[PDB]
């Protein structure tokens, strides 16, 4: 794999987004995932709907949280519509998959990344854009502005996101806080200390699509 990674740069990345105030962040790690594999699968650069995923996936809890391993598993079994056409509206209400049309795109599984193994991550993002989480509660993370991002954090994963490259010393993550957050909406992690929970628990819970 090589020394750096950017699907932005190959052109599998869409632009970022804002959750607002729901706890939808579970929903758009997923689709990040998504977008990234139908890119590198078909050559084409969709944008899905989270919004689908927050009002369709039983299992998560809405605007309260959710499992992006099980919006996955949903993709996989029923498949997902174009954002354009179930857009977001940062609020939970009934599931409108048949009431707009047949779905966009469908995936074929989902995998899990072996976890605490900073090798097994990068080779994933090698492979595409992952699903990940990490602790973003501390004050640190939120008020983050740029740069190699190295703590001070705990490893209390609350907040899901997606790695969409790496570099010589960190992963890059892309966050769903707006464009006015971090880099451009992203963050650039610090890879390689040794700490097996990765920073801010960076290595506890990874899942990407697979796609046939
Ligand atoms: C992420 C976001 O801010 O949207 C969101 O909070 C999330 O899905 N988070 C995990 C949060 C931690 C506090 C553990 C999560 O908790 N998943 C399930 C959450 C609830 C019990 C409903």
């Amino acid at each position: 794999i090589p020394e750096y990674v950017d699907w932005r740069q190959k052109g599998a990345v869409t632009p970022v987004k804002n959750q607002g105030s729901c706890g939808s962040c579970w929903a758009f790690s997923a689709v990040v995932t998504i977008e990234g594999i139908i890119k590198i699968r078909t050559g084409n650069l969709n944008q899905y709907s989270e919004q689908e995923l927050l009002d369709c996936d039983r299992r998560s809890y809405g605007c309260n949280g959710g499992y992006p391993w099980s919006a996955l598993q949903l993709v996989a079994q029923y498949g997902i519509h174009y954002r354009n056409t179930y857009p977001y509206e940062g609020v939970q209400r009934y599931c409108r998959s048949r009431e707009k049309g047949p779905y966009a795109a469908k995936t074929d599984g989902v995998r899990q990344v072996q976890p605490y193994n900073q090798g097994a991550l990068l080779y994933s993002i090698a492979n595409q854009p992952v699903s990940v989480v990490l602790q973003a509660a501390g004050k640190d993370f939120q008020l983050y502005r740029g740069g190699i991002f190295v703590g001070p954090c705990g490893n209390k994963v609350d907040h899901a996101v997606a790695a969409v490259g790496y570099g010589p010393n960190y992963i890059l993550i892309k966050n769903s806080w707006g464009t006015g957050w971090g880099e451009n909406g992203y963050i650039r992690i610090k890879r390689g200390t040794g700490n097996s929970y990765g920073v801010c628990g960076l290595y506890t819970s990874s899942f990407y699509p697979v796609k046939n």
